[PDB]
């Protein structure tokens, strides 16, 4: 079992190939409200400062391709 669902890792990998908010919206196809809060949610989840740190810290658990 994961610290995250699968559509907050698709979140946060489409963030690392350098995605808006609004692309990801789009690709996953729900709202970009609903992708923020997914962001802030992850965030908080992990303790961490932000979504460069949210990022850094998913890498480090093995749960992001930098790819």
């Amino acid at each position: 079992r994961s610290l995250l669902t699968g559509r907050e890792r698709e979140i946060f990998q489409l963030l690392v190939r350098d995605y808006s908010t609004k692309d990801i919206s789009i690709q996953l196809k729900i709202s970009e409200k609903t992708v923020r809060n997914h962001i802030s949610n992850t965030i908080q989840k992990l303790g961490v400062s932000g979504r460069s740190q949210a990022i850094l810290e998913l890498l480090r658990l093995g749960e992001l391709s930098l790819d």
